[PDB]
């Protein structure tokens, strides 16, 4: 995308074949897993809409998810053009004409105009909003993908604490809810779905317990072969 | 993170996709190993907090252990706001106001803002403290990984002394203790948890004779005080 | 390690991650092979003790061998500390003060001072001696690894000269003894450890046949010591 | 080796890590094959002896054959101290000292001194002769490898011309005779070692037929010919 | 510590034995915190573990004094 700083003005560079290969490979390896969202946020340097849209268009087997994501982007673009500060009428020549919801989209925007409003006038967050809409759509996909409704994870009488925690944190990452609520829910839910023996020693710790303390306490609860005891 | 020397002043640049793939493979196959702490130290190049923050969010496996590391960083950041000099608060125009304890974290500070206080005015150890807190979290993760104490690392009857030494040194890497204390322990521990048959010839060495000499003697004999044949 | 001469003033520049993966791949597959030792010398550009120390911290299973190498560096550092010219605490104001054994070691040294002493006052070979001590340590590890002796490598009944010479030369790199002696004993050894089928032709060639000349003759005979008298 | 032309005077740097891995990989794939000699010639850009010594030192499997080359290199170094200018022991103030046979090797010379004699007075062909001496040794190595001689090549009845000519071409890679002599060998041996039915095609075509024409006839007739005359 | 042995006799013997160790103060102190709990009988060990991390020697002795016997049994077994 558009880069260059200390050596002067920005130049529009193309995407790497290496990053494109990673996008194809990661999908074969772990298609809808939550870690895709921070990787996309981190790697998207100079996040221009049409360039971001290239990753969406190079979709393989997971095209159905992308089609839903595109509908969500269209809903978000429609909301931007009508429920947020609306664009006026005729203006004097040479002004950008405050970009519309459809101007954010790659289909209805040319490269010259898209880069023009991105840096000729003071930087507009056009890439940031489109990227945010993609993040919002990806969050919907991981939410739908999750096979467990958060409270479906349980610990069997022979299942170790570490595996119970792995299962619990796997569904926890797809929760998409408020942090205070998530902490309060985590505190009660972990105890409720725990096995009788595990729950009996877990209740000794009581209020004010934190994850570092919980992990430390469950070191003596051990793994397979070892028979977990209160003492 | 920040980079550039030969052409002039430092500018913020993202890490290679091959490096990210290398990290992903290391987390997948070497998960809780103490060998990953130097690998992370090498890969945590420069000093911008944002790149380290995104890198740690790419985990698909041991997310709960990583979350305990985030919790550790959050409470270490709390101590930077309280214990350490955080000044009076109000500041006259034209200053960068100095980061508070929670301003160190990439989740609470903007990228240009993070770069600003370490580039617009002379260096401050914001990258080093954030890295130190992550390293401290990794030290805690290997402390939870361990399932057997040093005195529980006993040598079996059919178990060779060489395998026992590897088990001891691998176990030792996660214990977090003073070098003098570890050396002082090394004098009696090595022959203490060994089996009777190998001890027959290894007890003859006596006082002094460092690990190198003890191993040179051990290699020369093999097995439980004498080697065995497979084919 | 430090880099740049023609280009400008010296820069301390981090190793590439591909180089680190290549080192890990070599250590993982070749373990205690003598082939690793020149590869370490080849890869260790601009000899900087901290970077050299980092390359000894990434080992997996074989940590105990690495610990012996680290103790060997301490042993040679101690040799520098008291048997090589002894330093005195009192020195004139404005001097960098030439390093003691502990200063050479990664344990008490700081990277800013370490780069400082090698770049300020006239060149001290701090990196080269540390690299040499590591190589000396690696040269002790091959002895620990080697499980054979000069008269244990004997050609079997169905073994050809190529298999017999390969085991001898594989062993030879880990010998750690005088070259002058090795040459003088080699002439006796090649005849002595041969099988009776190949021994008679080796004896028949006699004195005045060098390694190339013997290898040239041994190429045409065929099998595990084919008919030695052609009439 | 020493590198830089465009930005001014050359700086000494080590070999690239990827090149070192490639050298090891090529050895695993095809250590003794004749095309390794041009591959080595191509990769040895900047023939500084110390860098060249690293390539020799890092060899894996074929160590016994590899150590035979040192005898030839030492022998050519002995020839350099005889047939080439040998100079004298005395030396005038501040001179770099013209190389002796044992100054050529990196093992018995010092790097700064080595760069000094290669560059202080008009270039000395130290790297070029060392590469040629190594090539002479590599030409000896393919003699040791060789499983078939040039006069051992013969076409069987079930062996087509393409299979036969490939075998003949492979054996012509290391023919170790004059190009003038080789022209006669090519003209005579190719027809002479062909099978009777294939020979009939060659016999009919006869004198005044180039390699292009011979190949064209072989291509048109098919296989090694067939049980009845076509020409 | 045996099943019917009281903590005061056990810690008295531990201190007496430790008195002849002639090692640096750090070596003795660091060990004492973990070893006393580890070599204790199940019921006593449960009570010592219940007191847990932190606290002074006076606080530990105070807790032990009121506990009584060689360790009175619990209901979660």
């Amino acid at each position: 995308p558009i880069v260059q700083n200390l050596q002067g003005q920005m130049v529009h560079q193309a995407i790497s074949p290496r990053t494109l290969n990673a996008w194809v490979k990661v999908v074969e390896e772990k298609a809808f897993s939550p870690e895709v969202i921070p990787m996309f946020s981190a790697l998207s340097e100079g996040a221009t809409p049409q360039d971001l849209n290239t990753m969406l268009n190079t979709v393989g087997g997971h095209q159905a998810a992308m089609q839903m994501l595109k509908e969500t982007i269209n809903e978000e673009a429609a909301e931007w053009d009508r429920l947020h500060p609306v664009h006026a009428g005729p203006i004097a020549p040479g002004q950008m004409r405050e970009p519309r919801g459809s101007d954010i989209a790659g289909t209805t925007s040319t490269l010259q105009e898209q880069i023009g409003w991105m840096t000729h006038n003071p930087p507009i967050p056009v890439g940031e909003i489109y990227k945010r809409w993609i993040i919002l759509g990806l969050n919907k996909i991981v939410r739908m993908y999750s096979p467990t409704s958060i409270l479906d994870i349980r610990q069997g009488p022979k299942e170790p604490f570490r595996d119970y925690v792995d299962r619990f944190y796997k569904t926890l990452r797809a929760e998409q809810a408020s942090q205070e609520v998530k902490n309060w829910m985590t505190e009660t839910l972990l105890v409720q779905n725990a096995n009788p023996d595990c729950k009996t020693i877990l209740k000794a710790l009581g209020p004010g317990a934190t994850l570092e303390e919980m992990m430390t306490a469950c070191q003596g609860v051990g793994g397979p072969g070892h028979k977990a005891r209160v003492l």
